[PDB]
């Protein structure tokens, strides 16, 4: 799983 | 699973 | 596992 | 901004 | 940002 | 910012 | 900031 | 700033 | 700073 | 298992 | 700074 | 297990 | 400053 | 286990 | 500044 | 087990 | 086990 | 075990 915010 | 906000 | 804020 | 709920 | 709840 | 609840 | 509740 | 309650 | 409750 | 904030 | 409780 | 706050 | 109760 | 705050 | 309970 | 504050 | 304040 | 605050 990857959640990624940038 | 990728959830990704940029 | 990778939740990541950037 | 990611809001999540699962 | 992130607010997460799993 | 991170605010995570698991 | 990480506030994180496991 | 980590706050980390496990 | 790091506020840690294990 | 990774949570970063950067 | 460091506050621990384990 | 890794938490980081940079 | 280190503050640990274990 | 690694809890990093720099 | 180290004070510590174990 | 690690935990740094730099 | 290593707690580092720096 | 190693406590250190530098």
């Amino acid at each position: 799983v990857q959640i990624i915010n940038k």
